[PDB]
């Protein structure tokens, strides 16, 4: 029901990340100074109870490891009648995003080994959501951050249709497909669409017109490396990712016994590797 | 070149709270005159009594630029405001009228200089303090944004597989906006946005839930949501609408929302 105040507890330092989430700040805990992301909503009555989900939502399923987990959720009162705002507030992560790791990358493409580190944190995570029922319904290299320790963690899990190069062909509505069935395994499709943003510095189709995009994804067939460079164990995760028809798709289980996520045996390297070129950037 | 904009324009604040984006309320620090400022992080159309004039720009360097993009401020805020700051959601008829009426005034001027706006909505449409109603964000990205207003033409689907803009398709979206002042929401604002960017292609024209209108205002409606856009008439001869065309009580509808403009402020 009701909350509590955020002042002498949290601040706002703030804005993130270009307010390309939106209403999304660096914050920081008070006591301890530690950082936390926070969201804040402007409150009514007729929201309330999405209000009420979107908590028991981060609460409940924030906490994995590969999630940013949740940290708690403070009402900063305004003026009488005025409207409310709500502070959601979770870890924070302060490596960016997937998207612009590769932005950063000389020639806009992250090595095979990293890709499967990525990839395989990735399903960790969303084997989480899955095994509680939730669909994060919007893996994309931005929705995929980086800890100071070269940790993966998900967020923005569970008016505008935003970009679609990241959708499964089962959630855009068309004649044959006229509910959108956003089935667990949408993710999956998703994750293989994030693998080649990472192969290639952009998802398929980036040089499209959106609506464009929206169009094609549920006709052609699964898109595929550009590069015949990788190792046909990539060629093969690629492909698994992206069953055009999901009732074919693999579970998140299957993915991750999939031989270019399970043997990883450079991982330490990886990790290595990683948070170094994190702390450079830095 | 251009100009810093330091000492110049002194952005006051996010204008709709985040709603257009990095779009900012600016005063000049001497004048104290208001502004509209689009921000981008980069590498004589509006001189319309419809349209919100263009002030200039300025440049904000460098990396690790952001470009300034003034404009006229327009005080009365958008009438997306308005049709919520209205009790009942609805604008009165004759409020539609003379709104809808300077949305067509604006747009001609748009289309004879072979301009799309391309993006009508409560939202696109501006109040200043005098109840001028003036555009804002015409014709200019990875986002499919907003889908409610758009002309089936712009959606790709099924038959149209290439969209289609086309001065016509402001059309739609200028009826689609007059049903917003209508009922406070365009047609299938309660479905989820991807499932109306499926029916509004499939759908028949989307329609006043109310039978309390005017016949003359059902008609204009009628006219501008023709689903075929090479059978969907000009700004002009929407202009010449009997809704559009009659106003007799432009003066105190006029009247009626300055008012208005200053007491529900
Ligand atoms: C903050 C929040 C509270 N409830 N839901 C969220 C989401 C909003 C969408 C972006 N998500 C980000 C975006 C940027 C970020 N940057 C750093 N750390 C984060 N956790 C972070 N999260 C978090
Ligand atoms: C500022 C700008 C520069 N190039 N294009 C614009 C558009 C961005 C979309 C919103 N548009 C608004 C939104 C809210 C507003 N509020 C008051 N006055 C305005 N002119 C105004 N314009 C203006
Ligand atoms: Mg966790
Ligand atoms: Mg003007």
């Amino acid at each position: 029901s009701s909350l509590r105040d955020p002042a002498g507890i949290f601040e706002l330092v703030e804005v993130v990340g270009n307010g390309t989430y939106g209403q999304v700040y660096k914050g920081r805990h008070v006591k301890t100074g530690q950082l936390a992301a926070i969201k804040v909503m402007d409150v009514t009555e007729d929201e309330e109870e999405e209000i009420k989900l979107e908590i028991n939502m981060l609460k409940k399923y924030s906490h994995h490891r590969n999630i940013a987990t949740y940290y708690g959720a403070f009402i900063k009162k305004s003026p009488p009648g005025h409207d409310d705002q709500l502070w959601l507030v979770m870890e924070f992560c302060g490596a960016g995003s997937i998207t612009d790791l590769v932005k950063n990358t000389k020639g806009n493409t992250l090595k095979e080994d990293w890709i499967a580190y990525i990839s395989r944190e990735i399903l960790r995570g969303l084997a989480h959501l899955h095994i509680h029922h939730v669909i994060h319904r919007d893996i994309k290299g931005q929705n995929v951050l980086l800890t100071e320790n070269a940790e993966v963690k998900l967020v923005d899990f569970g008016t505008f249709i935003g970009t679609p190069y990241w959708m499964a062909p089962e959630v855009i509505a068309c004649d044959e497909n006229p509910d959108a069935t956003y089935d667990y395994r949408s993710d999956l499709w998703s994750c293989g669409i994030t693998a080649i943003e990472m192969a290639e510095g952009a998802p398929p189709l980036c040089d499209m017109h959106p609506m464009r995009a929206l169009f094609l994804i549920p006709r052609n067939p699964p898109p595929r490396l550009k590069s015949k460079k990788w190792s046909k164990k990539f060629f093969s995760f690629i492909e698994g990712c992206l069953v055009k028809n999901y009732m074919q798709r693999p579970s998140t289980e299957q993915l991750l016994k999939h031989p270019f996520i399970r043997d990883q045996p450079n991982e330490r390297q990886v990790r290595i590797q990683l948070k170094d070129h994190i702390d450079r950037t830095r």
